[PDB]
């Protein structure tokens, strides 16, 4: 497949505030969590991930394998557990993350040096791309 490792920095990020308002995060940490300009560190073997999302404020730290599903727990950001299963897709990685919100998931992948994510709950879509420091 691809490989995904890299410190990846944020250049765009579209809809943000809409896709944590589908969450039920509340108007205070949605005001903070949209200037915030969160970093992916992913560092990959294989099957094996570790994506570290990360800001000044709080990390979130997923650790998998692609195709088996885990419990997630989505401490800080809405506190949340879902059975989620991370599964390549030709060269994305397509995340399904069962629970309570309907739709919620995720899709990563690279176009050229960029790296390309989008973030989906009940039919609203957040856009983020990055590009690593050269
Ligand atoms: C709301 C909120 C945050 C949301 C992070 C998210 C939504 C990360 C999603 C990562 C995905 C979908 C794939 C790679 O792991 C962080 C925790 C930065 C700071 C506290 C506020
Ligand atoms: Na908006």
């Amino acid at each position: 497949p691809v490989d995904f490792t890299g410190y990846w920095k944020m250049l765009v990020n579209e809809n943000f505030e809409e896709y944590l308002r589908a969450l039920d995060v509340n108007v205070a940490l949605r005001k903070i969590a949209n200037l915030l300009k969160p970093d992916l560190e992913i560092v990959q073997d294989g099957d094996h991930m570790i994506i570290r999302t990360l800001s000044t404020f709080r990390n979130y730290i997923m650790d998998f394998q692609v195709g088996k599903e885990f419990e997630e727990d989505l401490t800080g950001i809405d506190d949340r557990k879902c059975m989620t299963t991370v599964s390549w897709d030709g060269d994305k990685l397509q995340c399904v993350q069962k629970g309570e919100k309907e739709g919620r998931g995720w899709t990563l992948w690279i176009e050229g040096d960029e790296l390309h994510l989008e973030m989906r709950v009940e039919g609203v879509v957040c856009k983020q791309v990055f590009k690593k420091v050269q």
